[PDB]
């Protein structure tokens, strides 16, 4: 297959924000879309090789929980193309408008988000930037996960950042179960309709702490309702050591099993 994007196609409106590679706006191409995109046409075998790799990650996803990707333009700018969410990211929700969702539409964002990692996950793919600003709501309903930027086979948002990550020894201290550590920190926004670590003012210290393991995200500030089993859930996902986290698989059906039990 062949997803180019014939040049003059599309018709590209008001921004959004700055993408991984370049700046977001709405378009419109067989219905609204959305368009990361970068600027300049001076595009460095650095940029143009980033582009290359986001589009081939894109284009291995076909899941409902997944934003889906339309097509990739190369001239005039780079851009890549994908569904619009009516309804903005969970953060927006969450933090900007505080959106009080009802706690089984709260934990079916959950399963929903899991299910999307895990099919990522299967498909041997590591999101590497999980987080509410990235996980759209579609007519407020449906969850479709975003930003691919990073994102691999085989950027200052720390707060999702499990510790490993934060500390650095390989190149390669992502894994499942860092995205599983972000995913923590959803399970944390969702349930306590708050970013972790607000005591603290300073981002470099978080940074720090985090990493050593002197911070880790207060639980108690979960909402009453909030079942016993979710709240044992983030535990699982936001343990420090990576090799004590659980994968999407058992997530799931953890997630599963408690919207079951419930009233
Ligand atoms: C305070 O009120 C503000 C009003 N909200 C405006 C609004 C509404 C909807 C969107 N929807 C939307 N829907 C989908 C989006 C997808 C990406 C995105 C990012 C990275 N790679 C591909 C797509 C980026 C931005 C996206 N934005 C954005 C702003």
């Amino acid at each position: 297959d062949d997803w180019e994007i014939p040049d003059g196609q599309i018709t590209v409106g008001q921004r959004i924000g700055s993408g991984s590679f370049g700046t977001v706006y709405k378009g419109k191409w067989h219905g609204d879309v959305a368009v990361k995109m970068l600027n300049v046409t001076a595009p460095t075998p650095q940029q143009l090789q980033a582009f290359k790799n986001e589009v081939g990650v894109l284009r291995k996803t076909r899941h409902v929980n997944i934003l889906l990707f339309m097509g990739y333009s190369t001239k005039p700018q780079l851009a890549i193309v994908t569904q619009w969410c009516e309804g903005s990211s969970l953060y927006h929700h969450l933090h900007i408008i505080e959106t009080k969702f009802e706690m089984i539409k709260l934990i079916d964002i959950a399963r929903q988000t899991a299910q999307g990692m895990d099919y990522l996950h299967a498909k041997s793919i590591i999101h590497r930037d999980l987080k509410s600003n990235n996980i759209f709501l579609h007519e407020d309903l449906t969850v479709k996960i975003g930003d691919f930027g990073l994102a691999t086979v085989k950027s200052g948002s720390i707060l999702w950042m499990a510790p490993e990550v934060i500390r650095m020894q390989d190149k390669n201290p992502y894994s499942f179960q860092s995205d599983v550590y972000a995913f923590g920190i959803v399970l944390y926004e969702l349930m306590t309709g708050q970013l972790p670590y607000s005591n603290i003012n300073n981002r470099d210290q978080i940074i720090f702490m985090v990493g050593r393991g002197y911070l880790s995200p207060d639980l108690s500030k979960v909402r009453s309702n909030c079942p016993k089993a979710m709240k044992r859930l983030m535990a699982e996902c936001l343990k420090k050591k990576r090799d004590e986290r659980p994968l999407f698989p058992q997530i799931l059906a953890s997630i599963e099993l408690l919207a079951r039990s419930l009233p």
